[PDB]
């Protein structure tokens, strides 16, 4: 069976792990705890291949011993998550698009640019603003919210397809 490693990457608190247990469990978790950093493996039919998707939800302190940068060489593709209500989690987007390309080796890495908390009224990053940086990255842009569960499917499948155009290349 296919297999695809998936890192959920972004500021604390931008919703990696509610995002993450929605995709595995179709259910919001209002506090999951900010230290956990685990994997989850969930079964999908997407465009009619069948494929486990090995996702690693990223969580803890931050730390860059070589040990966890070979950890994260092992991922095929990334989400690059920030909060649309927190425009330092839309800065520091560069750093994890960077520490992917550092650690990658390489400047065609899967990744897709993920806006969550889409359900918030209280919007401080503009659509139009996270278009022209995910068109700069040459990558998908998705608006998610893992309380409603708004793009959800989209934002990991599309995060696939990118792995299966890349592995075509
Ligand atoms: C919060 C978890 C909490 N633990 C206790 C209380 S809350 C959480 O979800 N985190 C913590 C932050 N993590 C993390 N952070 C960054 O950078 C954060 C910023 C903000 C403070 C200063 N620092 C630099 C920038 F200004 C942004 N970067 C992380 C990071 F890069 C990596 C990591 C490590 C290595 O070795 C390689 C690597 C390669 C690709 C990657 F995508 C990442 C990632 C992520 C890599 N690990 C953690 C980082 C994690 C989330
Ligand atoms: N309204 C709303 N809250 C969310 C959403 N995603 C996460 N949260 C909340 O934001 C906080 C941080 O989420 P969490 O998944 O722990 O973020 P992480 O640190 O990136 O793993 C928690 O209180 C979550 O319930 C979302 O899309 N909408
Ligand atoms: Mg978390």
């Amino acid at each position: 069976m296919t297999e695809y490693k998936l890192v959920v990457v972004g500021a604390c608190g931008v919703g990696k792990s509610a995002l993450t247990i929605q995709l595995i469990q179709n259910h919001f978790v209002d506090e999951y705890d900010p230290t956990i950093e685990d994997s989850y493996r969930k079964q999908v039919v997407i465009d009619g291949e069948t494929s486990l998707l090995d996702i690693l939800d990223t969580a803890g302190q931050e730390e860059y011993s070589a040990m966890r940068d070979q950890y994260m060489r092992t991922g095929e593709g990334f989400l690059l998550v920030f909060a649309i209500n927190n425009t330092k989690s839309f800065e520091d987007i560069h750093h994890y698009r960077e520490q992917i390309k550092r650690v990658k080796d390489s400047e065609d890495v899967p990744m897709v640019l993920v806006g969550n908390k889409s359900d918030l009224p209280s919007r401080t990053v503009d659509t139009k603003q996270a278009q022209d940086l995910a068109r700069s990255y040459g990558i998908p842009f998705i608006e998610t919210s893992a309380k409603t569960r708004q793009g959800v499917d989209d934002a990991f499948y599309t995060l696939v397809r990118e792995i299966r155009k890349h592995k075509e290349k």
